[PDB]
């Protein structure tokens, strides 16, 4: 039995019909579905332990459960210390925290920030805000012949002015896996800091922050089987220690006087106000769930699905597939594409009639799409609960859609 | 049958035993418990509609999520749902105003009036703003009933007052500050006004048009909603002029390599994937509360408040902080200290009787220094609490005093 076959019973949302057909959820790059383990953890907390994180029993229970999550996350990405993990609402907030706390205070006029043409808006806009306020300037790494990170071009962008390199780990559109470790090596040699947007890798790819040696890394819980409302920032302790606080308020202080306040120690320093307690505990359950399956196992299964998907799409003559072909190596378990003479919106709408859920649009990578004159694109994205049978249903619906518009 | 008697069955967490006794949850000012209606809403979403907010699931998730904003707008009588911005908690909401408006509208010498009773979340952000802009903080003192001293507030107003930020109802003193009059006076002085309504939103009817505050913040976890969701209310004209805070997906209109354009309100201030399920749950919380009626909730809490204070006032070893409910309307809570006994020991001991209260400074450290107290014990109620529970609390407190005598 496939990995999916063994866990699909864990996801109640998968067992339903859409427009008369069984749901085929292929929009996992947008957000993931949740297993009972996660939902029951959420319900159990609210029905038995809910209290702020105290002398009374409920507070003790809520506090123990909540505090246990940080090390689960630290171990999940192999962080040196849980003190290097900061909870946020989502990855976007995590990137903004770095931009506002570190960026606004460490970048001066003329300083260069190297990013890529494929970035998600959340790892671009914050930097455009920083640039506008500090005078820093942005440079963009182009795509290579395999529609992936152009490492040689990246090398040409490095200079004495390079102070920050912020790049997506795995593209939510192209699906290319960027050379995070080597990028960090080259950046550090140039004297720059490196932030890695791992929203698409954290849920599908084994992560080792000590190995890639990134200075910061961000991820969103909703894409890795956790509820929305929780994400996290990973930052080298020394860097977070030097960075000034961002949000101010309860819980992030040590002492407060009318005339001044002192900041608390890491990681509390960056977490203001009552945390998303239940959501954090659920994230811990998500991490536990994924670790039990094994990230290497999840990845191996996705690789199999990825080859099947691309092989099937490659046989449809009207299709243009974006990003590197699986044959060349590791890539995301997704496929973005366009059908000649047919707008992606029509493709997405029609397959939905067969119960297939895919996404059309620019996937929050408008500059990338505009750069190659693509009026958005259709994207089918997988997770470990998807099957080859579902991919076939999708391919059949797509072929039918093409017939309809022919 | 009391209001509590009619709703306690809706809260599953209340039906359990702690240390051999039925749970008596009196720490609602820290966080509230949730009714089944809210928890089922959350669970239903994840088990049926979870998707980004356009295939079927996406449509269902989007319709559910979009309906929440007007529920919140109506709950506080905002003129438009475009004036409601979702945040993780009230603290984030305050920081948003501090960074977006504060850092850009306050210059050296400008004055910010706040109070000595403020929660750290409505103080630290302004200290951060003052340190960067040169703005100066002024503090309204407590009156003889340990409440907002309106006369002193008037003496602080000057041609330099640009911002007045005050708590509506103190989480420590329980005093109800005259928000409407404070706003009227501040505006006449040419200043903007932010009201921290974290303790009023869950217990007291709110009307931002009547109060005429420029911004108002609240936390969902204190008003029967999940943790992870809160909101900022802001007069549309002010939010329209305020520059974006967080940048990223969802808050833009268009993004180019060299610049971006911002989306319209309220999207302008919500970056990245929102807390979808949690917002939908907040909507259920608002509906639940509205069904009960905030005025009815308030009326019941007032009844419990007199009962609580009469009982506590009759224990000689106690020092109660804030206005007596017979001095004026106040919050359904009581912060106090037992002579010669640390609040932590009091909280720890009543917990042995299954009673849950809080000790510490409740994030109002500066305030506690004024009473030469490192902290205080606080029993805080909600509409599912009863007079019987208050009596159990009083008996446990008396027993605790005997233990340490
Ligand atoms: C959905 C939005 C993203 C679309 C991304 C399209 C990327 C793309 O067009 O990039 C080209 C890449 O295909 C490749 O181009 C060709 C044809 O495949 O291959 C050679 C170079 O080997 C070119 O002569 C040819 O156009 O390489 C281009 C240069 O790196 C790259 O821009
Ligand atoms: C509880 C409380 C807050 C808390 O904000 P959170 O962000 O929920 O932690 C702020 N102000 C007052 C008056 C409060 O009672
Ligand atoms: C989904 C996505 C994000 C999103 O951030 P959120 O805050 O969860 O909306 C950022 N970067 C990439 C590469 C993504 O795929």
């Amino acid at each position: 039995p496939s990995l999916a076959a063994t866990v699909r019973q864990d996801f109640p949302i998968l067992n339903q019909e859409i427009n008369g057909h069984p749901l085929v959820y292929l929009d996992n790059a947008a957000t993931s579905q949740k297993p009972r383990a996660v939902l029951e953890k959420l319900m159990h907390y609210y029905e038995n332990d809910n209290a702020n994180v105290g002398a009374h029993q409920l507070s003790v229970r809520a506090t123990d459960a909540y505090e246990a999550v940080r090390n689960k996350v630290a171990k999940f990405i192999n962080a040196r210390s849980p003190r290097e993990i900061v909870y946020t609402r989502n990855a976007t907030e995590a990137i903004n925290l770095v931009a506002y706390s570190w960026g606004m205070n460490n970048l001066k006029a003329g300083d260069e920030i190297i990013t890529t043409v494929m970035e998600h808006h959340s790892n671009l806009v914050p930097w455009q805000m920083v640039a506008a306020k500090t005078g820093a300037v942005l440079k963009f790494v182009q795509l290579d012949e395999q529609e992936s990170f152009d490492l040689e071009h990246f090398k040409t962008l490095l200079s004495e002015k390079t102070k920050l390199v912020t790049v997506v780990h795995i593209s939510n559109t192209l699906g290319c896996v960027n050379p995070a470790e080597e990028i960090a090596q080259l950046a550090h040699q140039a004297g720059a800091k490196v932030l890695v947007d791992a929203c698409q890798s954290a849920p599908h790819y084994p992560l080792d922050v000590q190995l890639i040696d990134c200075d910061w890394l961000v991820a969103s819980g909703h894409k890795m089987c956790a509820p929305t409302g929780i994400g996290f920032l990973y930052g080298k302790e020394e860097i977070l220690e030097a960075m000034p606080p961002f949000f101010g308020g309860g819980e992030m202080i040590a002492e407060v006087f009318f005339d001044h306040f002192t900041t608390g120690e890491l990681p509390h320093k960056f977490e203001a106000g009552t945390p998303a307690i239940a959501e954090a505990i659920a994230l811990g359950a998500a991490v536990d769930y994924l670790t039990d399956l094994g990230m290497e196992n999840i990845h191996n299964y996705e690789v199999e699905l990825t080859h099947y998907l691309w092989q099937g799409l490659g046989q449809i003559p009207q299709l243009r597939l974006y990003g590197p072909n699986p044959k060349h190596g590791d890539r995301a378990a997704l496929a973005s594409f366009n059908v000649a003479g047919l707008h992606a919106s029509d493709v997405a709408t029609m397959v939905d009639q067969d119960g297939i859920a895919i996404r059309s649009g620019h996937h929050c990578t408008q500059p990338l799409h505009r750069l190659f004159d693509a009026s958005g694109s259709a994207r089918a994205s997988l997770y470990f609960y998807n099957t080859k049978e579902e991919i076939d249903l999708f391919l059949q619906s797509l072929q039918a859609t093409i017939r309809f518009f022919s």
